[PDB]
């Protein structure tokens, strides 16, 4: 249906469905995926 993207975001993450405006931002965001990864023994 009628659905658009807020602001020009030609940059879209690969792991998630997030989008940014400037690569720089997207990059820093990727760092998160390099930590607290979901793949774990399941220990609080
Ligand atoms: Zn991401």
């Amino acid at each position: 249906g009628s659905s658009g993207s807020s602001g020009e975001k030609p940059f879209g993450c690969s792991c998630c469905e997030k989008a940014f405006s400037s690569k720089s931002y997207l990059l820093v965001h990727q760092q998160t995926h390099a930590e607290e990864k979901p793949s774990g023994p399941s220990s609080g």
